[PDB]
């Protein structure tokens, strides 16, 4: 009956409301004031109101709203003490190791379940291997992705969040097939009316995330990298066609390639492959039936390389607008394409930060590169994504010697995580 | 020293100014008051001012401007009498036969040169065969296209025209290789600083028109045909992607197919094939080097079918905007794509007209279908374009029994033209 929620962002608050209303756990949450003015605003705000709040936008999601109070908000990870049966990781996947290793020996020995909300590929292996020094039979659970979109509308009230969308389908894998925990999640899922698919293992669920395959080619190329680190003369956009954005036959080739390096790795683990196009079309944003042939979507994996690229290119062109939106009187639809790049930025202590795109993709990609080596698999497109990103960081360093920079710029991070995957893989 | 110019549109007026300033011909022109309120406005306007005028927009085209007076404006074709050495066809290609057959026996016997300004594929054969009953050694000349863009700014002054663009390259073929006429055109071409390419025959020049390959798939499909004959709830556009316009993997397949049916026919006549993509890109509107690989443009004809379609699709997507135009401060370029469909319309005597797209493409396509049969070549995509167009006409007839309709709606036109090609082809 004790639960530790690592995160104080909108994901963590949404999940905390779910555990509050539909579980028997006493819930403690943990951010970082030792480290983050964002966490400190949240802590200060919760301290004042003594309540979090989830609101909703679409009323089909009633189950998820509610005002609530938790048992204990910890200010910083090191402050955590005592025993916790279940731990929920509602932070970024590149902090899972860093954050667990700060918990006490006493705390780590008590843990039976670690649930990973937004894992990358390989996150369960890292977390299973690290937890193995403390429990003997740790249960680790992976979702494909967070269940929807939650955000803070007002930065000044970060304890008040708004869930706007919910995903059509999530996946879920456990180190312990059909555990009590697994069945409790499933039951919970249908309370919330969220289609959930249970799959053989955590790895399997972690590969059912489109962003794995799409974010790296989209953000780790010279066009995107310039827009983020250097800036451009006129605004450019993530989803537009060159020169308005990065998308190009080249970019699409790099995506097919990285997709296949990935399906090589998953054949090794005997995990089914992903029909990337079907995923995209039947689970993210839909296109008109006239745009793509149902038989090409369905057989995507057996079709020729050039044809796969064609189909992908076409997918992106189809979503320049929202083809199901309400066109205005001139035949013009909503410019769904016009998503700006987030650029490098100085936090309130004047330190240069790299935004989540592509920071977190560096992490994801670095991990898949390291899995790759250990397994005897090639990854030249991955290697290329990383080279490009490492070069832009260095270039930023050379170009901005007078500015304070974050550890995100440094080489080569994730040693602990790499070691942990190394170790895990030796064993099986 | 007598020249007959058939046409009183802006093409004819531009060409008449050229002959006036740079030839030794007495120039007569001929329209149709028996038939056209457009021709009658022009005749009335010329009658009043006793002068035509070409103005220019870009000053790189000086040579082409000028005010001028011709020897005789005929009101109608049948009014033509006397002898003419040279005849210039500045009318639509589907009227060449109809209009020549109205001239007197005396006139037709005098003619030595017929110059065809905007021929379709097969136009020279039609005109050579028909002229063979009158001259014995008629010279027929074909250009790829008219030399640029001329228009009337003000409908009320249709004797005043504006040439806005000039083509990068035209082609030119004669039944009489390297004739005096051929050399006089070439000399004239460089006076005007218009790159001209001389090719082996008229047929050869007639296939160096992108519209031959592009207009039929773009306009003779259900989406386009609906927009023209029926209308749509919101405006749609010729060059946009579905659902904003017709362009679709399907449409692109139909274009590759019709392109190849065409290259089958041209192999028979031992005429070189057209690299459709190179034509498009290096001679019409240019795209950024990052959009297409130079090696793919260059080797286009030997590349796989699916890849050819990909490349074409990409070409069209690249020209949604003008990628060389001056983007505004939000990163947005000129919406070069937003060309409306011209719809069926009632002339001033309440008769329903079908616009040039796709009227003239019906003609072009009907001719290539007829060449096809006679030569023992397949054309199922052509047949399909025509079937579709014939069906929409009929549907229009069934749906608008209370409205006066033009002969453009009727089946099956061009018998004379077909017979003439039949005859020509038997002989060689
Ligand atoms: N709707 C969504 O926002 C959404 C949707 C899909 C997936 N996700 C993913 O789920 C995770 C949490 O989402 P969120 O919206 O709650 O984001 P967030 O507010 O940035 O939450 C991350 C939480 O972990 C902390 N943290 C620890 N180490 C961190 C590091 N290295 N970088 C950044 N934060 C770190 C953050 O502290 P501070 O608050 O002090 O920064 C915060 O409390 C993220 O990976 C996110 O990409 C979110
Ligand atoms: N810049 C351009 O406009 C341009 C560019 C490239 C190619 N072209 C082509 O060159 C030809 C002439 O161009 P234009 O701009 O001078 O067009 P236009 O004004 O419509 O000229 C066609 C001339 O021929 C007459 N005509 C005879 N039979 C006709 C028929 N069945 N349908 C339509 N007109 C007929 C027209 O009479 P009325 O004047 O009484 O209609 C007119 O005098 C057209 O085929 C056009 O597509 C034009
Ligand atoms: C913003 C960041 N990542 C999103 C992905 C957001 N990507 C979509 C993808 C997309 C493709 N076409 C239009 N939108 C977007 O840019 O809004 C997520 O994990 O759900 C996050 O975790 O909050
Ligand atoms: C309008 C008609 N046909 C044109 C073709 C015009 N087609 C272009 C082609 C195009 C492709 N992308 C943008 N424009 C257009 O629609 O303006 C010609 O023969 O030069 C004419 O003869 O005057």
């Amino acid at each position: 009956s004790k639960l530790l929620m690592i995160g104080t962002g909108p994901v963590a608050i949404q999940l905390a409301n779910i555990c509050y209303l539909k579980s028997d756990y006493e819930i403690d949450m943990v951010g970082r004031a030792s480290t983050s003015e964002k966490s400190k605003r949240l802590y200060q705000a919760y301290k004042k109101e003594k309540q979090f709040e989830v609101k909703i936008q679409n009323e089909a999601h009633q189950h998820l709203e509610g005002k609530f109070e938790i048992n204990r908000l910890y200010k910083d990870v090191k402050n955590v003490k005592g025993e916790y049966e279940t731990v929920v990781m509602a932070c970024t996947a590149d902090a899972y190791y860093d954050t667990l290793q700060q918990l006490s020996l006493e705390t780590l020995q008590s843990v039976k379940h670690v649930i990973l909300i937004s894992p990358t590929f390989g996150s369960q292996m890292i977390v299973e291997q690290f937890m193995s020094k403390f429990s003997q039979d740790i249960e680790v659970i992976s979702f494909s992705t967070y269940l929807g979109d939650t955000r803070i509308v007002d930065k000044e009230a970060p304890n008040h969040v708004l869930t706007t969308g919910v995903k059509k389908k999530l996946y879920m894998g456990s180190t312990h097939s059909n555990s009590t925990m697994c069945q409790r999640i499933s039951a919970l899922a249908e309370q919330l009316k969220i289609q959930l698919e249970v799959v053989e293992s955590p790895l399997h669920a972690e590969t059912r995330n489109s962003s794995l395959y799409v974010h790296p080619p989209l953000f780790m190329n010279d066009f995107s990298l310039k827009a983020i680190f250097e800036g451009t003369d006129v605004p450019v956009y993530v989803y537009k066609l060159f020169p308005e954005g990065p998308i190009t036959m080249t970019l699409i080739r790099e995506m097919r390639l990285m997709w296949k390096e990935m399906m090589a790795i998953l054949q090794a683990f005997r995990v089914p492959s992903v029909n990337l196009l079907q995923f995209m079309v039947k689970e993210n944003y839909p296109v008109r039936p006239e745009t793509l042939d149902e038989g090409d979507i369905e057989h995507f994996e057996i079709l020729p390389d050039i044809l796969q690229e064609y189909l992908l290119y076409v997918r992106y062109t189809a979503i320049l607008i929202d083809p199901f939106s309400q066109p205005d009187e001139n035949g013009h639809y909503f410019d769904f394409s016009a998503v700006p790049f987030k650029q490098v930025y100085k936090n309130e202590q004047d330190v240069v930060q790299i935004p989540r795109m592509p920071s977190e993709d560096y992490y994801r990609t670095a991990m898949i590169q390291h899995i790759g080596k250990m397994l005897g698999i090639k990854t030249p497109m991955i290697d290329q994504f990383l080279t490009r990103y490492e070069a832009s960081c260095q270039a930023y360093k050379d170009m901005h010697q007078d500015q304070q920079l974050s550890s995100q710029f440094n080489t080569n991070l994730f040693e602990g995580d790499k070691a942990l995957v190394t170790k895990f893989l030796e064993i099986n």
